[PDB]
């Protein structure tokens, strides 16, 4: 219906057997509500030796990705993924990803990843291919692979079809499974009550203390509900 | 030597295959520089269908890890890790992963990496058995073991022998290979120059722009040096 296709660039596609034979994405990929294609640049090379890392110009102690090969998948790519296709790369330097952030590429029918390694790309390749340019986080990896991954995962999950608290900006309440006593802890009544309401608004609470006690700057995005106002000053209260 | 032990407690750990057997840290594990092991809680399951998850008391549409095999699963990494293991578990709840993060969780001789499924575990088991919790970012993905990999892979990093711009707080300088020419684009005649100290004030003024231009904020976190502090103002007065 609303399937998504992901072509990706990378030196070691493999990795990608992570995401598309395992779990709720592997069911998505069999079920062809996602489709994840891979181009590996080390295909496009023409020397015997199959290179593609190159030197950058200024000198230092890193590589780059070689400029011919990668170009050369980037094209194939495009020419398989038609019109409409945002071709994103993923660096440090890139937008940092975030859950809206994440709904906003879900509304693409159609990405190209560019999975770095190296020391990452030229930047003219950036300027002449790349359309824009994303961050997982604000740390360094080894390649743009998990990265990708990351962002097909979360991505995946707004493909309807594909699944079986953050949505309102809030951290999550915390949940309980069997038993009903661990280690002495026990299970809040209030989720034994039965009592719909009361625990919906138990939970939201919850959530509204938790966001305020871990992650404060997160409820300043917020423009927070009566109901929710009203709960968070009972949990303040209650936390004084 | 400064080698690093990490247990996962996983539903997939053919997941992990992703970093374990391709590019450095492939390399770090064949190495044993890295040693990754795994413990899958269906393993320790004793009904006929092995059962992993189980409903959560109030209601809602989701299903929680079941607490037993995720229980034991998790004693017996402890075991093997024995004295010094800190044990770690991914979710949106957790502190926010940054590079200075990373540098901490680095200094761990010995880790153990829960990945939570579904809608992540039991909150008397963070308690009991939790001594940290992280995030990678502020999105939902389908399992913890992406971010458990991500991890894996940034802290990788800091292992001597591992490897062969963020570490002083600034988004990297723009970077060049072959051709000199790339669809009417040259390579800054600075780098062609082999005059080393004007190519590392360069660079060095780039980052500087760059991560004034794209990232503000971070440049308040902070102290310049006279030297980063008058690079930067002439990148903004010719910016402007
Ligand atoms: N925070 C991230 O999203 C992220 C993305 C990629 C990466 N390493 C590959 C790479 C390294 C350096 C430059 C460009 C690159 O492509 N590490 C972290
Ligand atoms: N931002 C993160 O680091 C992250 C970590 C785990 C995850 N999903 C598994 C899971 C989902 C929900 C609750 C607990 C969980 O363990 N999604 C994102």
């Amino acid at each position: 219906g609303s399937h998504m296709w992901i072509g990706v660039i990378s030196l070691f596609p493999e990795m990608f057997k992570a995401i598309t034979e395992f779990g709720v994405t592997g069911r998505a990929v069999k079920h062809n509500l996602l489709k994840v294609e891979c181009w590996n640049p080390r295909d496009f090379t023409f020397d015997k030796h199959k290179t593609v890392d190159d030197r950058p110009y200024g000198g230092g102690p890193g590589m780059l990705m070689m400029v011919q090969p990668l170009r050369d998948a980037i094209h194939t790519a495009k020419a398989a993924a038609g019109e409409g296709a945002k071709v994103i790369y993923l660096s440090p330097q890139g937008r940092k990803l975030d859950q809206g952030g994440v709904t906003e590429l879900a509304q693409n029918q159609k990405l190209i990843l560019v999975c770095g390694r190296y020391e990452g790309i030229d930047e003219r390749l950036i300027q002449t291919e790349i359309d824009e340019e994303w961050s997982i986080g604000d740390y360094v990896l080894t390649g743009g692979e998990l990265p990708a991954m990351t962002l097909i995962d979360a991505v995946a999950r707004f493909i309807p079809g594909v699944l079986g608290s953050f949505a309102d900006g809030l951290l999550d309440c915390p949940h309980y499974t069997r038993p009903e006593v661990l280690e002495g802890l026990t299970v809040p009544p209030v989720l034994m009550s039965g009592h719909h309401e009361e625990i919906r608004k138990w939970r939201l609470k919850q959530s509204l203390q938790r966001t305020w006690l871990r992650r404060p700057e997160l409820l300043e995005g917020l423009a927070l509900t009566d109901e929710q106002r009203k709960l968070l000053k009972e949990a303040q209260a209650e936390h004084n």
